C-alpha cells in the first residue's frame, strides 16, 4: 500500500529527528509535515529540481496536476522504495531512498515527463527531462518504457534512450548507456542487472535475469540468466 | 545566419508558450521578451551558471561583456543550433537546444571562457570551467579549441583537455575524454565518437572516423575509419 | 602547513582580486575576508551544498561544528591542496584547488561526512554523501577510508563504495568505480579514467590501471594493470 | 462573484501581457497559468511572504490548507477588490488589487491568520500577522475581527488591535491604528479613516463618519459626522 | 558631471573596501567592478527590488532599457546624491546615499516609473510603483512629478498622489503624506522643507522656502518663505 | 538570566513544534537546533537583514564577530524580551519576542551597529543601520545609546537620530520619531504613536507623551504630554 510504506516513513523521519537536531528541520519540512507520499514525493522534487527561472513553487504545480491526474504515478514511487530497500543490503530505512538517492528522484521525476509525454505535452517534458539531467545527471527521455521496482544505484551518467524499455526489477548503475548506433533502443527484460559503464546499443533483446558486465558494450541479445561481459560483449 | 534562427526561435516559442499555460513563463523570460539570440542565450546560460556566492545578475554582466567583445560568438551558437537540429532527427524544434540541451548549453558557455582565456583573463575564465563543470557536468578546458557545428548529446561526464582541438561538425556522446596517456587529441571535422570513449594523447582522430562506445584510442585513426576496443583497432 | 598554504592562498587571492574586477567579490566573500583555511573551506562548501530545504547557513553550522571537534579535517584539507598543485602541472596556483575543483570539494565534504558517521551520526553523514553527489556528481560512503594527498581530477561519475580504502596519494579520474563484483587502494596509486575496480581485491603501491579497465584481481606494486578485464600489461 | 471578477481579471491579464512584453512572465505566473481566484492568490501572498527560513513553496502550502478548509475566504477577497476598484476611481483595472495593492495584499493574508487563530493554530498565526507586518508593513492582530469590501489604500504603518472590529465597505489609509489608550475600537461600515488617525479606546465610529488625517479620536464618533483634530472634535 | 560624482563614490569605495574586510565584497559588486554610475544604480536597485517572481536579472533589464532610452535619469541621481550630501549634516560621503539610503532608492526607482508612465506603459510602472513601496515603504504613484536636488530622509510612510507636483531641492521627512480631501494634490514649490508626520491635502500651494511643522495637516496654500504648523495647519 | 530566559524558550519551542506540523521545521531552525540565545538570535537576524547582495552565511559571520566581541550584547537581547513580555499582556511567551516582533529585531540589530559604530566600523553600522529600516521600518542611528528593557511596539516608522538617549525601560509605538527641529528619554518613560519629540529636549522618568504629540519643550516626570504642540494635560 502506498499507505503502509508512508507508514514506516513516518514513523521513521519523527525518530530521526529527535536523534539528529541538525537535520530535524529537514525531516519535518520534506516528511512530517505531509499527508501523504504525493505531498512529500512532491515537495522533494519540485525543490530539487528548482532554478532560478523556475521556482520550487511553480515546478510543484506542474508536479502535483500529474498527480492529481494519475495518482498511480506516487504507487509506482512506493514501488521503487521497497525495491531499493532490500535489493540494496546497506539501505535498511524506507525513508532513505525517498530522501537521498538521487537515482530514485531520477525515476519519479521521469515517470512525470513520461505521463506528460502521453498527453502530449512534449515542451513541458522536455523541459523535465532536462532539468532532471542537471539535477541528477540521469538523462531518461520521455518516451522511454519503464516499470517497477526499478533501482538506479548511484545514477550518474546514465542515459536512456527515447525507444528503450526497461521492464521490472531492474537494476542500474552510473555509466549505463541504452541506446543505438524506429527501435534503435534495447529492451531489457524483468529482473535484469547491469554493471558500471555498461553501453547496450541497438534495438537488441535483454533477457530477464541476465548480467550484464561493467564496461561492456553490447550489441547482441543476451539470452535469459546468461551474462554478457566485454566489449563487445559476449556471452560468459 | 542568426537573425532566421533567432526568428525562427521566436516564433517557436510564440506557439509553445500558447500551448503550454504551466510553461508560458518560461518561454517569455527566456525567449520571447528579448530582442535577439544574445539576449536569450546570456539570460539562460547567466540562470543556470548562478549560484549564492556569484547570481544571475552578475554572471550575466560578464557573459554580456564578452558578447559585446567578440561577437561572432553569438554566431558558433547559432550554427550549434542548426547542427543539433539536424544532425539528430530526434530534435525537431530550433528552440530545443537553446532551451533544453545541457551539451549545447556547456559548449557557449566554454566559448564565453576561451575567449577570457584569450584576453588573459584567466581566474575569470577557471572560475567558468568549473561552474560549466557543475551546471552541466562538462569540463572543457578553456584553452580547448573547438570549431562549430558541435553536438554534446547528453554530454554528462564530458572532460577536454587544454591542447585538445575539434574541428567543425564533431559529434561527441556521454562520457567521453579528449585527454592526455600538446598531449592531448585533435579531432578533425565529421567525426563521432560513442559513449565512454577514453581518447589518449597528442594523437590525431581524422575527419568523418567513428569511434566506437566504450574505447580507448591509443593510436591515430584514420579518416573515414572506424575505430573500437580498448585498446582501439580498426575494424 | 595550513598556516602556510593559508598565506600562500591569501597572497594570491589579494592578486587575483586586483587583477580581475569581476571576480573581486568573489575573492573577497571565499577568501580575504576569513582568517584561516577553515573558514574558507566551510563557506565554499556550504554554499555549493546549499539548496532551498537547507540553506547555506544552516550547512556551515554543521560544517563548523565537525571543524570545531576535529581540527584535523582542515589539515588533512591543505594537504590535498598540494597533492593538486604538484601532482599537476595544469593546476599552479595554490587557491585553484580550494576555489574551483569540485573532485576537491567532494573530497573534503566526504571527510565532514565521514567523521559524522564515525561519532555515529548517520543520517547527517547520508545526507550529505548525497548532497555532494548532487553538486560535485561524486559518490562517496561516509564510511569509505581516504587517506591525504588525494587528486579527484574532473571527478565526475566516481564512485566509492562503503567497505573502499584509499591510502595516501592517489589519485583518481572522472568516470572511476571502486567497488563489489570494496578496492583496497594502496598509496600513489590511482584508478585511470572510466576504469572500474571491483571486488574486495588489492591495487599495490604506485600500480597505474588504464582509462576504461575492469579490474577483478588484485594488480602488484607498480605495475600496469590494463584491460578488460584488466591483464598486467 | 468569484467567477466574474476571475473571469474579468483573466481577460485584463491576456491584454496586458500582450502590451507588455517585459512583464508576460509576471501575468503569466500569477494569473494566466491558474484556474480560479484561490490559486492566483495563493501564489502571490506566498511569494510575496516567503523568507528563507519559510520558502514560498512552504507557505503556499498552509495558504491552501486554510483555502480549501474555508472557501469563503476567497469571497472576501473577491469582494475587496470590487470595492478597491469602484471606490478608488484611480484604480481601473479588476487586477490592479490582486496584482499590486499591498494593503489589499495585508487584508487576505490576514484573513488567513485570522480563521487560523479561530482553528486555534496560534503560532502559525503569530508567524503570519508578523510576515505580514514585515512585507507589506501593515500589522493586524489575528482576533481582530474585519468585514468585506476593505480598503487600505497605501497602507503603509497600519496596526489594528487585537479586540477590534471593522464592518463592510470601510476605508483604512496610511500610518492609522486602532488600538488603545475590549479595549479596541469598533468601526462601523461606510467609515471614511484619514491618514496618521490614531483611534484609541473600545470606542464606537459610527457608520459613515469621516476621520481626519492625523486625528487622535478617543470619545465615541457620531454615524455620518466628521471627526478632526487632537483630540478629535466634531466638526 | 555624472563621471565626477562617479569619481568621488568609485574612489571612496576603493578606500572603503581597504578599511573593511567585511564589506570590500558588497563595495566591488555594486560600484567597482561597474563602469559608470548607471551601472551601479541599476544593479543596486534591480538587487532591491527583487523578489521570488521577477528576479534581479529580470528587473535589471527593465532598468537598463529605461536609462538607455533616458540617460538623464542617471544624471537626476547624480544630483540627488549632491543634494542629501550637503542638505544633511552627517553625510560626508558621496556613496552613502547611493548605497544605503532607502528614499534615494526610492526616489531614483520613482524616476524609472515616471518615465515608463510617460511612455504609456502604466502596468510596468504600477508594477514598480508598488515593489518600491515593499522594498522601501514609499509610495509616489507614477504620474507625480518630481524635480531634482531632493531629499526623502528616512522616507518610511511618504505617500506622494498622483497629480503631485515637487520641485527642486525640496525636502521630505517619514511620514509625509501629499494626496487631497482632477487636481487634488499640493504643488511643493522650490526649496520646501516638510517635518515628519505631514500631511499636506488638496490641490493647494506650498510657496518656495517654506517650512511645514511635524504633523501638520496643511489644507491652505502657505506663502513663500512662511513656517506653516498646526492640525490644521496655520502660519506661524 | 541569558540561560533562564533560554530555557523557557526552548522549553515553549519544543511544545510549539509539537502542536504545529507546518511550523515545526521553523522552529527546529530558529530555536531547537541552536545551543544558546546567541546562536538562535545571530540566526534570526541574518535571515531577516539578508538580501542578494549580502546572504545570510555572510551576514551571520558579521553578527557572531560581535556576539564573541561583546557577549553582553546577548544579555541585553535577553533583558529586552522580559520588558516586552511583562509589559504587554497581548504577548505571553518568551519565544514571541525573539520570533516575531520586528521592533525587537531592529533594537537587537541595532545594537550590532552600536557595537561597530564604537569600534569605528562604521561603514558596517551604516550598512547595517540601513538594512533595519528596510526589513524591520525601522531606523536607529547607531550612535544612539540606548539602554534596555526596551520595547518597540509594532514598531513601523520609528525613527532615531544620532544624539538620541533612551534609557530603560522604555516603550516607543509606531509612527515615534526622536530628533531635531535629539531627545533624552529618561527611565521607564515611552513615547506613544505618532508621536515626534524634537529637540535637544529632556523627557522626564516616567512621563507619558500622547499619540500624535508634538514635543518641543521638555517634559516633567510622571507627566503627560500631549498635542500639536505637546502641553501638560
Ligand atoms: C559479470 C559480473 C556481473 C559477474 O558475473 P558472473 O556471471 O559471475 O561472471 P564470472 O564472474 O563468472 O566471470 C566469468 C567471465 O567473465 C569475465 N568478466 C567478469 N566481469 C567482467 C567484466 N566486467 N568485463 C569483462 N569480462 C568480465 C571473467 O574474467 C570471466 O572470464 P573467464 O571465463 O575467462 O574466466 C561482474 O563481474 C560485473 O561486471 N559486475 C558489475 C557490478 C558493478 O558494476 N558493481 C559496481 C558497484 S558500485
Ligand atoms: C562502431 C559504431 C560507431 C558502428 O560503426 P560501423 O562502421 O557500423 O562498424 P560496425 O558496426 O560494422 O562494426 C564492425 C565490428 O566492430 C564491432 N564493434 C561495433 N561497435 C563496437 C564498440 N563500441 N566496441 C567494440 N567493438 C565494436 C562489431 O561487433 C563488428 O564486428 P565484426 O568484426 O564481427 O564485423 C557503433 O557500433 C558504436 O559503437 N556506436 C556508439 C554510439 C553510441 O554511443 N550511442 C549512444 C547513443 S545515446
Ligand atoms: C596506465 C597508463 C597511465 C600508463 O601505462 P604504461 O605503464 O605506460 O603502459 P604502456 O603505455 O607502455 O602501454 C603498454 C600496453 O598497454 C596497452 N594499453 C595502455 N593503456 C591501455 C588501456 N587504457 N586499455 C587497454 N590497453 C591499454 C598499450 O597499447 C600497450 O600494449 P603492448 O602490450 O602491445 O605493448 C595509461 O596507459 C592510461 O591508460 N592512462 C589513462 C590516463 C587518463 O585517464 N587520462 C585522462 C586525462 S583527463
Ligand atoms: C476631514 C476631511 C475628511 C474632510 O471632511 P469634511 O466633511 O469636508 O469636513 P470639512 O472639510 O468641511 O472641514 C471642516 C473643518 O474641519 C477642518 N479640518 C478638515 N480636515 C481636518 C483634519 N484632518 N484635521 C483637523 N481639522 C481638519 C477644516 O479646516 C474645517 O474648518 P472650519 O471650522 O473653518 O469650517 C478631510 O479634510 C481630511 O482630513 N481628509 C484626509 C484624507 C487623507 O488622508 N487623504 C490622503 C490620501 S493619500
Ligand atoms: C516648524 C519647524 C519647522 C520650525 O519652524 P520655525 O519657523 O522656527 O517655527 P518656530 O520654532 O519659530 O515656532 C513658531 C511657532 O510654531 C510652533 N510650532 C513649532 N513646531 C510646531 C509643530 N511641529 N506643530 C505645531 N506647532 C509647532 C511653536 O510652538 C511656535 O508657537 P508660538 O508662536 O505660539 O510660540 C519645526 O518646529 C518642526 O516641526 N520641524 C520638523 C523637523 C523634523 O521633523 N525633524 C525630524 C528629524 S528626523
Ligand atoms: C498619554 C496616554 C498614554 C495616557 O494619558 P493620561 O495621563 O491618562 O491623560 P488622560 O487620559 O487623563 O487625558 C488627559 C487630557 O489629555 C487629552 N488627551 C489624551 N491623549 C491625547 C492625545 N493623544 N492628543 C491630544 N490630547 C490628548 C484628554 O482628552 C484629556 O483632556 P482634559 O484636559 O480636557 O481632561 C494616552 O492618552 C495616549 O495618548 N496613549 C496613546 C497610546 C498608543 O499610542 N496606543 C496605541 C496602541 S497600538
Amino acid at each position: 500500500m502506498t499507505l503502509d510504506v508512508w507508514q514506516h516513513i513516518r514513523q521513521e523521519a519523527k525518530e530521526l529527528a529527535e536523534n539528529e537536531p541538525m537535520l530535524a528541520s529537514f525531516f519535518h519540512s520534506t516528511i512530517l509535515k505531509h499527508q501523504n507520499l504525493g505531498g512529500a514525493l512532491s515537495y522533494l522534487l519540485a525543490n530539487k529540481l528548482a532554478n532560478p527561472i523556475m521556482p520550487a513553487i511553480s515546478l510543484r504545480e506542474i508536479i502535483e496536476e500529474a498527480y492529481q491526474s494519475n495518482p498511480s504515478i506516487i504507487d509506482c514511487a512506493a514501488c521503487d522504495i521497497q525495491a531499493v530497500r532490500h535489493r540494496d543490503p546497506a539501505v535498511e530505512l524506507w525513508s532513505t531512498p525517498l530522501l537521498y538517492l538521487k537515482g530514485f528522484h531520477a525515476i519519479q521525476s521521469y515517470r512525470i515527463t513520461h505521463y506528460l509525454w502521453n498527453q502530449n505535452r512534449k515542451s513541458l517534458a522536455l523541459y523535465l527531462q532536462n532539468q532532471i539531467s542537471v539535477a541528477f545527471d540521469v538523462d531518461i527521455h520521455p518516451a522511454a518504457k519503464i516499470g517497477h521496482g526499478i533501482m538506479f544505484d548511484h545514477a550518474t551518467g546514465i542515459v536512456v534512450g527515447e525507444t528503450s524499455v526497461i521492464e521490472n526489477d531492474v537494476s542500474i548503475l552510473q555509466g549505463v548507456t541504452l541506446g543505438g548506433t524506429g527501435d534503435r533502443h534495447p529492451k531489457v527484460r524483468e529482473g535484469v542487472m547491469i554493471g558500471a559503464g555498461a553501453k547496450i546499443l541497438g534495438n537488441i533483446e535483454v533477457g530477464k535475469y541476465a548480467k550484464i558486465g561493467a564496461n561492456s558494450v553490447v550489441l547482441n541479445p543476451v539470452p535469459e540468466y546468461a551474462t554478457a561481459a566485454g566489449v563487445p560483449a559476449r556471452i560468459v
